[PDB]
Parts: C-alpha cells; sequence; structure tokens
C-alpha cells in the first residue's frame, strides 16, 4: 500500500554535482518525489560562439542525476511551461512498462503530469525525452540525463565487500549534429521548429559536429574542473543516451568499473578504458593516489581533443615518488 | 564413429521465428542435417521503394537460425541454383578450421556441397558468406545469419540455476550501403554485377544508408510485431555480421544478457542496453511484466528511428500499477 | 628502497614479435630498464604507394611491446634525436600520475629524458605520445604501442588454474586519416609540419582512410604471416589507441579473452569476436586445433578487407576430420 509509505521531496542540483543522498539506505522503502521543469533554450556550445536550441530537463545539459534506492518509488512531476514550443515526455530506462513512461508523460506546452514507477533494478540508467516521430532530435538536442538506483546496502566490490565513495560526479556526454552550410560554417535558427528539417539531415550523416561534457566544449575545465584530494574515493557516473563512448582518466584508472552500469553484476577491475554503449549509463570508482591535473576524456582522441569530449580533475595532496618519478628531467644530449 | 550416430533432418523456418527444438537435450549427440538454398533476389528495403539485389540464405534476410546442441555434428547441404550469378560459400563462426568452412564450400551457380563440423562450443554464433575478394559485399548484401549451439543441459543463470524460455525470436540486424547519385537519390541496377563497382565505393564511406531488422524498414512492426504475454519468458537472439549494435527493449530490460553470446560465461544482469560487436551474435532473456506495445531498437537512436533499426513487441496481459502508474494524467496547469 | 633492487636492461624487438621474458616471475621485483628512440619517418602504407609521415617509437608502427611483471619498476629512457622536427612525449596507461608520464617526458628534438613508474596493476595497456594541443595527430600518425604487466604468477583461467602460452604476438591496429584532394586522391607532403593543417581536417571527419595491422596494408600476410602449429597455445595481444576494433580469428575462436585487457578479471570464454575499445589493449588466448591458413581481422569486414585490417596465420599440423570435413566436395548438380 503506497498510501502508507514515507515520502520525501528531493530538490535536484545542476550537473556535475549530485543531490544529497545516503549510500546505505537508513529508512525502508519510500516514495521519493522529484520535480523537473522542461526548458527549451539557446545554448552556446563552443569557443567560436556556435549556438543551438537545446531542449533540457531543468535547464541543464545533461539533466540532473536523480538518486534513489532499490524498491523505492520514484514520483516525478514533469512540467512543460507554456513558454516552450514543443511536446515533450520522459522515458526512464530504469522503469518497466509504457515505453519507460514515455507513453504516459506526453505534455504539450502549458501542461504537467506526474508519473510514478518502482525502481526494481539497481544501477545507473539513462532517462531521456522520446516523443513519437522525433525521438533522436530531442535526445541529441540535450534532453537526456540519468537516474542512479543504489542497492539498499550500498555498492560492493567483486568480493562482496563494501565500497564507499567520498565524492560523486555526474558527467553527461552529448553528441550534437549542428547543421552546416556548404562551406562548413554552422547555421543558426530563431526557433527550434525552424531548425527541424536541417537537423534531420545533419543527424543522418551519423557524424557529430561536437561531442561535449556538461553541454559545452571546456565546460569541465579551468575553474570548473572536478576536484578531489589524494586518498579520496570518487564515483564518476557517465551517461551517453545516443552514441558509444570510451571514458578514460588520463593518469589514473577505473579501479572498479560497471561499464554497462548495473550493480548486481561484479565490477571490472583495473580498467584503463571502458566502453559505455550508446543508450547506457556507466559508473567508475577510483581512489586518487597522485595529486595534480588529470584529464577525463572519451578515448577516441579526435572526439576528445578536436570535438570537445574532455574535462579536467584537479587533485591536491602529496606527490608519491614510489609510483612515478622523473629520474632524468628533459635535457639536451 | 559418426556412421553410427543418430541423424535428424531439420527444416528451417523464416526469421524471426525459429525451428522447433529441445532446450535440454533429450538424446545423445546426433548428426543434425540442414539444407539451405542460396537465392539472389531483388529486395525492397524501405517505404520509398528503394531496391537492392540481396544475396540470401534460403530467401530471407537474415538467413534462418539453426539450433543444435553442444557436440552435435552440423551437416549442411548448401545449394547454389544455376539461376544465381555469383559464387557463394559459408563461414560458420561456430566451426573450427578451413576459415569456418568458407574454404570448403565455394559453390558456383549450379553447384552444391555438403559440409560437416562439430559444434564444440556453446553459444549463438554468426554465419555468413565470405568469398575471396568480395567478403563485405556479400555480407552487407544480407548473406548472413546465425546458429545457436545450446549446452546439452540448457541455459543457466549466473548461479547455475536453469533458465527456460517460453518463446524465442531471432532478430538479424543488417547494415546496407545503397549507392547514391550526386543529389543523394538511391541508384538501382539490373543485376548484382552491375552494382558491384558502386557498392565498393558506397561501403568505403563506412556510413550505412539503412540499418534494418529482418531485411526492411518496419519489417517487425504493425502486423509483424513480435508477440508475447505478461509472465512469458522470451529469448531474443540478435546478430550483426558487420557492425556494432546496442539493442534496447523500450519499456523493459535484459534480465539476463550474453552480449557476446557465449553460454559458458555467466550472463550480465539487468541490462538497459548492451553492445553486440560487429561479427557477433548475442542473446537476451526477459520476462515480460507489463502488457502493451514495446519497441526493440538499436539505441543509437538515429540508426533506430531514422535509418530503420526498430521493431515492435505487442504484449497482452494485465497492467500492474505497482510497477508504474500515471498519478496525474497530462493536463493544463 | 629502489637503490637496492636488481636491475635488468631489456632490448626491444620489432612487432609482431615480443622480447624474451618469463611468464611466471623467477625473481623478486626488479627495475626493468628500456630505451626507446623516437623516429619521424616516411612510411608507405598501401599497395598504391600512399605515403605518410609516421611518428614512431623505435622506428615501428606500432611501437614495441614491453613486458614486465606486477610491481616491477619500469625505467624508460626516451630519446628524441635532433633529426626529428617535433616535440614528443609518452603517456603510459599502465602508470599512475602526471598524465601517465606525459607531463614529465616532453622532449624537443635533441633531448632525452628518463621516467620511472611502478607497474601496480596487471594487464596489457596502451602507451602513446600525447603532446599538449596535438594529441590525436601524434597518436594517429602511429605513435602508440603497448606494455604488458604480467601477474607475478602468470596468467590464469576463469577457475584460477595456470594458462601458459607457447607463442605471443603483438598486433597493433592503426587508424590513419590521410588527407585527400577533391577527386579523392591522397596528398603527400615534404615534412610533418606541412601536413598538419590538412591532417586536422581529415581527422575531424571521423572516417579513417586506412586501418592497418603493423603499419601497412598486408603487413602480416604472405611471407610475414604469423606462424604456429596445431597444439600450440598462442597469446595475441591487440591494441587500438584511438578507435574501437572487434578482432576475430577466421576459423578459430578466442578460447580465453580479456577484451579490455586486465588480468585480475576472469577471461571471457569461447568468444567468436570481442570488442577492444579505442584506447585499450586486449589479449586473446587460443590453442590451434586445425592446420591451414587463418585470417585475423577486425570484424567490421569493410574495415578488414577494404581498408586494410586483416592479417594471416599459417598453422602446420594434421587435419582433424572429426572437427570439420567436406562430405560432398563442390560439384555440379
Ligand atoms: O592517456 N589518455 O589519452
Ligand atoms: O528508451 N529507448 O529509447
Ligand atoms: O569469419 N570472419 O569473417
Ligand atoms: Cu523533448
Ligand atoms: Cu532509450
Ligand atoms: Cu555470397
Ligand atoms: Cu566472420
Ligand atoms: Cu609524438
Ligand atoms: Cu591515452
Amino acid at each position: 500500500d503506497i498510501s502508507t509509505l514515507p515520502r520525501v521531496k528531493v530538490d535536484l542540483v545542476k550537473p556535475p554535482f549530485v543531490h544529497a543522498h545516503d549510500q546505505v539506505a537508513k529508512t525502508g522503502p519510500r516514495v521519493v518525489e522529484f520535480t523537473m521543469t522542461i526548458e527549451e533554450k539557446k545554448l552556446v556550445i563552443d569557443r567560436e560562439g556556435t549556438e543551438i536550441h537545446a531542449m533540457t530537463f531543468n535547464g541543464s545539459v545533461p539533466g540532473p542525476l536523480m538518486v534513489v534506492h532499490e524498491n523505492d518509488y520514484v514520483e516525478l512531476r514533469l512540467i512543460n511551461p507554456d513558454t516552450n514550443t514543443l511536446l515533450h515526455n520522459i522515458d526512464f530506462h530504469a522503469a518497466t512498462g509504457a515505453l519507460g513512461g514515455g507513453a504516459l508523460t506526453q505534455v504539450n506546452p502549458g501542461e504537467e503530469t506526474t508519473l510514478r514507477f518502482k525502481a526494481t533494478k539497481p544501477g545507473v540508467f539513462v532517462y531521456h525525452c522520446a516523443p513519437e516521430g522525433m525521438v533522436p532530435w530531442h535526445v541529441t538536442s540535450g534532453m537526456n540525463g540519468a537516474i542512479m538506483v543504489l542497492p539498499r546496502d550500498g555498492l560492493k566490490d567483486e568480493k562482496g565487500q563494501p565500497l564507499t565513495y567520498d565524492k560523486i560526479y555526474y558527467v553527461g556526454e552529448q553528441d550534437f549534429y549542428v547543421p552546416k552550410d556548404e562551406a562548413g560554417n554552422y547555421k543558426k535558427y530563431e526557433t527550434p521548429g525552424e531548425a527541424y528539417e536541417d537537423a534531420v539531415k545533419a543527424m543522418r550523416t551519423l557524424t557529430p559536429t561536437h561531442i561535449v561534457f556538461n553541454g559545452a566544449v571546456g565546460a569541465l575545465t579551468g575553474d570548473h574542473a572536478l576536484t578531489a584530494a589524494v586518498g579520496e574515493r570518487v564515483l564518476v557516473v557517465h551517461s551517453q543516451a545516443n552514441r558509444d563512448t570510451r571514458p578514460h582518466l588520463i593518469g589514473g584508472h577505473g579501479d572498479y568499473v560497471w561499464a554497462t552500469g548495473k550493480f548486481r553484476n561484479p565490477p571490472d577491475l583495473d580498467q584503463e578504458t571502458w566502453l559505455i554503449p550508446g543508450g547506457t549509463a556507466g559508473a567508475a570508482f577510483y581512489t586518487f593516489r597522485q595529486p595534480g591535473v588529470y584529464a577525463y576524456v572519451n578515448h577516441n582522441l579526435i572526439e576528445a581533443f578536436e570535438l570537445g569530449a574532455a574535462g579536467h580533475f584537479k587533485v591536491t595532496g602529496e606527490w608519491n615518488d614510489d609510483l612515478m618519478t622523473s629520474v632524468v628531467k628533459p635535457a639536451s644530449m
């Protein structure tokens, strides 16, 4: 009887950060209430000023990470304000039935809906918009995010022993297909609807023009680098709603990796690089052992360094010369 | 001594259906006899009437699924009628030696051959045509299928316990590279040989024009949807002879997944999406828990909804409001 | 205290061969000393005479395979002779900190450096050049290789039992992006620097012009086929620093496969084809059971047979008619 379960409302936070939560569940099953507002908005995605009409959950690309525990009920209030122009909905890969909820959550501008589903399988899952007849357009305009369903007793390693993270970050990776003129310059449009016919032709080339973390080239660099300290245990959740990616921590590893993101499976150990298939969320666990700057990249290095799929970690702490040292610094022969 | 083993002839059925078989072997090892006839034929692959010269095993794209048990002998009679125009052969990824049998089964039009091999490894495997110097042309013209080698005691879960399916379907996914004129219209040809020079240039772009299930856009939709009922256990075998795919059941999961298709390995649990590498067959096991329409897609959603890699399941039964319910139906604010 | 550990200098050998080593460690941890010399050189990569300016470690594409054991120290002396024209460095995916060593090993022409790192995780790992601002250019010009970190007690199967190989081969797979004129002919350049601006535009198409084993179309065919005998146990190490690949032994299998290359994980059994993500090294173990010619391919068959990713094994021994036999040789009906 759901009417008698505890309820908690959770306010979401913008990626790459994650709303507060417990790793090991301290309560029994609950109804966890979320609210998301759809926002169509102009987004500048690179240094040259290329702009697109993004379709977002809660104003960000990716949408925010939701965190619940196995056999909680997720109750999502989805709002499509009348300032938007398109029909939207939501499909949870975590949910069972009605096309992940997409068949029940179709909202025109000016409408809202509330969906409830039981989170019966633990793991990280993609959620995304999927309206009849324009599914890839909405997904590749940034309308996707992820939900994490933790086991009620938290994460465990390949031997059943507890894994506790000190920090969690959510990296949503987005392939964009910006239409081009004949010389190769990017086009701009006044409304999403104006872009639609060109967007379909741009998608059919299967060649992204940009592949970005957190909605823009360089979004997770500089002042916006992810932070940690030597000795801290970090969980990196990574989603790609449409296209394969192969994350890699330059200078580190994935100590424990759920490449396809499902926690009833044992993790893969000591990964240098792992494949997250398009339409999947994965998670990697790493304990930092050296300070300094790390890059976190899609290890198709063209996609990383030419098309935008690269971010930074800045890690504080003491350098360990046993793990690595420069014996002879670069010098002339 | 093979001369003293029992023999059974099996008549194949057209995909997505699968010929009758036992999951748990009731006999000892047998010689299982199959006959396949090669057919080159014109195929209409989309709604706009695009036609190609398909090269098929037994008249279908994909070729039919063969089912045997571990350490059976597969005896294939391969017939190339004199109405065809090209040399053909067959390479079983399930077989050991002679390029999977391709070096022993080269038949010109008007010829036949009989190959026997021992099915020493359990799993689902690709088979495909592979003639010297024109391997990708034949494969990407649809000349590929799959063979399933069940363990003699049937499928088992990650804990060694029996898994029994009530229904099995075979989805063969095909990337096509149809040559285009300079405006982007598809070309048509009178014979396969006329197409050859353009086909090689179309393949070298590495960009498919169509990606389809069961040989055509929409082949597994509408009246041809796959069917099941709530409570039924379904095994979906999926093959891709040439290109990576990432299947996903919209509204469901892969409860047990052998993404690279080899049954001596434990399955991956609770997958939302899984990667089947080009040149591989995989299998997913799911128990339907909600009725309604499901879509089964390659979760590069451009490949699914723009290029053709999408099919339907229609599932009967009672809706379970505990798993999912619309609390507030879409309404105006 | 490193000053008191034994030291051994190892001279590297050209791929596909591997320098002599012990599978089970016979000594305690050691400092293993390697020397590599960078060589920028013109390379002919196909039958039509297409030439590129390769950037190599030790004069080969890929760079040589280094073999050490877990918790050895790797001490690399890296030399950039003054006959080269570009800055180079090295990033070991096996190493922890300083961008895998890339931040510590930047050498201009005429400089050298010596890096030491502890090999704390067993597996096969990529190493590659990665200079600030031109990472994919150097990697896709061939400046990548692999290092194998064996467990001190050797390789083990999925049940913990010893796996011993008789032969080991290293196949480095390289995607090249050769710039083209408007008719599609490949361009040639006098120096690497002349090529740079066109190379970036060629890479951004994400479409390789060539995909080769051991630096050239046909490099591992003919007289340069890999060799083995029936009954021999062969380990094939395969790396791809930039792009996914899906290796397949035509006529064989991967009996034990570490597709993402990390030996603390149990191997996948009986693979027909396996996915090595871009930026990863994998390893497959196979016992040959039939003599004859085998092809070893990337099983995107367009990439294999049109773009160059195919090599040969020639295996001696006695044919086993129990595994495969031609019952009726190809004959006219
Ligand atoms: O080592 N990451 O390119
Ligand atoms: O949720 N399948 O797009
Ligand atoms: O069976 N390898 O194409
Ligand atoms: Cu939408
Ligand atoms: Cu989806
Ligand atoms: Cu054929
Ligand atoms: Cu094959
Ligand atoms: Cu370099
Ligand atoms: Cu790297």
